[PDB]
């Protein structure tokens, strides 16, 4: 069996500069850190985190006050963070620079009393916390999933008419959102195609031309992972058995049982020592040397602010 590596896989700048926030976090000021929300979606990650003592935490009145709190990097509601600001706690911002990218503009077009539309899955925290940037009653601000949902959208104005994205979605699903967009709302004001990020664009991509060589793709990656699942779909709707699994027990041997080319990628949020752990484990199913497929070349770092140095 012939183990093929996704490029690019695992870990984002984004990520990166989370958990980096976090873990940094506890170095100065020990523990506990309270985090609101899972600061990525990673149990490995969260659970490691969990025993070093950050505590994570659902809404605002669970942090006692004096405490020092992390937003996640998934964002947060304007609410939360006045909720946060208002209390005595000392607040570092693990956002993600490209998901406060966008939610500069939901801020400047509810400032304007203009009505956005978001594409995204609802009851994820980063449309929550998008959604949240929100606040003119004068205008609105509409969240849609599918074609079908902007068919039966309806708005106030739809002259002064703009939307936004979440930045994990399915590059190809989105696209079909937006070409409805257009075709109801003719004027609709958007970035050149959409807000899904750099990482999330180059995994896709990553993981299409992985999907081509192997029948099996493993995605490293948590359930809950909105970007790991758009992996692992991908793959599927390619005609590929693809499992999300969270580490190397997860994989079931009737998965690659007589498949000669096994594929493994990882979600953004997927440290690479779980990949490592998948190899071994394949490796032990009669897996051979890891090969590494040709990739497009990310570069990009985003620093921890210089407060948590
Ligand atoms: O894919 P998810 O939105 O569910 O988050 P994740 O798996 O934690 O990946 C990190 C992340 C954070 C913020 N925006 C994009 C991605
Ligand atoms: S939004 Fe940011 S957290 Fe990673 S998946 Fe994209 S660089």
């Amino acid at each position: 069996m012939q183990i093929l590596l996704a490029n690019p896989r695992g870990f984002c700048a984004g990520v990166d500069r989370a958990i980096s926030i976090v873990e940094n976090a506890l170095a100065i000021y020990g523990a506990p850190i309270y985090v609101r929300h899972e600061v990525v979606h990673n149990r490995y990650v969260v659970d490691s985190l969990r025993e070093r003592g950050a505590i994570f935490i659902e809404q605002i009145s669970e942090v006692p006050d004096g405490a020092i709190l992390i937003f996640s990097a998934h964002g947060v509601s304007q609410a939360v963070r006045n909720e946060a600001k208002s209390r005595d706690l000392t607040v570092f911002d693990a956002t993600c620079p490209l998901v406060t990218k966008v939610h500069m503009e939901v801020a400047r077009a509810s400032r304007r009393g203009e009505e956005s539309i978001l594409i995204g899955h609802a009851g994820h925290p980063e449309v929550e916390g998008t959604m949240g940037q929100y606040s003119n009653p004068e205008g609105g601000m509409y969240l849609v999933e599918s074609p079908d949902d902007v068919w039966k959208l309806t708005v106030k104005n739809e002259e002064k008419l703009s939307f936004m994205t979440q930045t994990t979605l399915s590059v190809d699903d989105t696209s079909d959102v937006i070409d409805a967009l257009r075709k109801r709302f003719p004027k609709i004001v958007g970035p050149r195609k959409d807000d899904i990020c750099y990482a999330t664009t180059n995994r896709q991509e990553a993981v299409r031309a992985l999907a081509e060589q192997a029948e099996v793709v493993l995605v490293v990656g948590s359930k809950n992972s909105s970007n790991s699942n758009r992996l692992a779909e991908l793959a599927q709707r390619m005609g590929k058995r693809a499992f999300l699994i969270d580490d190397a027990k997860d994989i079931q041997e009737e998965w690659v049982k007589e498949v000669k080319c096994v594929g493994v990628t990882a979600g953004a949020s997927a440290p690479d020592i779980l990949v490592q752990n998948v190899v071994a484990r394949l490796q032990q199913l009669g897996g051979g040397e890891a090969i590494p497929l040709e990739g497009r070349e990310e570069n990009i770092v985003f620093e921890v602010p210089k407060e948590l140095r």
